[PDB]
């Protein structure tokens, strides 16, 4: 039985379970949560261990946590690694991930003040801080893959990533060459094409009513 | 070797760290950033994939991001489930006890005006969305450990945060009973006790002059 995967239409915290699944090339079906009784409907059903989606149900589990979810997903699908130790990296480049990720998921709702500065601050961390770590990486071993010469969640999780930060702003990748190649190789793999590609189950970003329709369901 | 813990003399994210490493009995050594010096060095030596702390030696690698050392620590001393359905299990309950967490760690850096505010959120999201979640789990299976009849992580890293809930108001406990005797259990395996008991390497927790210390060390 596929995956069924309990989320707004959007992107939000659901994009890189989305992603990966994709990338292990398990088809998968969404059921959107489009107003808040349809919320309440999962809620009331005690579907949710803490009252909050991500939901996936799988393997006859009702998993919410997006991380336990991913971990789940990773591992099943062999793209967590061979050994704890590629598991140590791995997680360690996907932390780093997540909390640039986290940055840029919730631009939309910084109070409007501080908003440009909050945009700075993305930009100074991306520059700075993120894309340096992982392109040494890439450089330090010159091998196609983050882990282990081998496809892992790292690659994925990163190389969407790479796409948020060019939707910010493309000039962010200029001085990132083995990022862009990478970008370019994972894009290129037949699961993430079809994924990337039109039809493909990959979310648009959200505007002003998409902000506004999830504020009112899960309210933020 | 003992791993070595780099951080600041005090709780924030190396806590549930020392706490599982304590859990499985390892004995661990720590560097103390006591100066903006002390973390500077840290930068300087490339110790720090991403400029930040936590960061343990162990195992021959420098590794950053609590959960990626947790992660690591937990799969080698046999505390993250024996499958991958208990892992997912384990990451779903401890995914909602870091939640709860994260937002009892930012309490003394919340603005003192909506302090208030913030401390009310707490005790609702604690009396009633996590507290009766893995009440619920006890209640289920009547065993002594949340997962698969043995000690893992999630054992720790919900026993933790019932002390931190405990440190807030005690009387959020009272309609626990089983959370409570978990507590009690947890609390007296020899390798917790002694984490516990004085002279043991459990931190303290914060007062306005070690919040002041931090945040001219780390800028937050
Ligand atoms: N730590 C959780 C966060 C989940 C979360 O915040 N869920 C939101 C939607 S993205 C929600 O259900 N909000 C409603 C609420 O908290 O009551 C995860 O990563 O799965
Ligand atoms: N996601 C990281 C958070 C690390 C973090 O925020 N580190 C702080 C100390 S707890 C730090 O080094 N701050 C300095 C900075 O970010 O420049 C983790 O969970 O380990």
């Amino acid at each position: 039985v596929k995956p069924m995967l309990h989320y707004f239409n959007g992107r939000g915290r659901m994009e890189p379970i989305r992603w990966l699944l994709a990338a292990a090339g398990v088809e998968f079906e969404e059921t959107f949560i489009d107003t808040p009784e349809d919320f309440e409907k999962l809620k009331n059903d005690g579907s949710l261990m803490f009252q909050q989606v991500p939901m996936v149900e799988i393997d006859g589990m009702k998993l919410v946590q997006s991380r336990a979810i991913l971990n789940y997903v990773a591992a099943k699908h062999n793209l967590y690694g061979k050994d704890i130790k590629e598991r140590a990296l791995i997680d360690m480049y996907i932390e780093g991930v997540a909390d640039l990720n986290e940055m840029i998921l919730l631009l939309p709702i910084t109070p409007p003040a501080e908003k440009d500065a909050k945009i700075m601050l993305i930009k100074d961390r991306t520059t700075n801080r993120y894309l340096p770590a992982f392109e040494k990486v890439l450089k330090s071993h010159g091998e196609d893959y983050l882990v282990g010469n081998r496809l892992s969640r790292a690659d994925i999780h990163l190389v969407e990533l790479l796409y948020l930060v060019e939707e910010l702003d493309p000039s962010l990748l200029t001085n990132f060459p083995l990022l862009k190649a990478l970008k370019a190789r994972i894009s290129n793999l037949p699961t993430v094409k079809k994924f990337l590609q039109p039809g493909g189950a990959r979310k648009p970003p959200g505007d002003e009513k998409s902000v506004e329709k999830s504020r009112k369901i899960f309210k933020f």
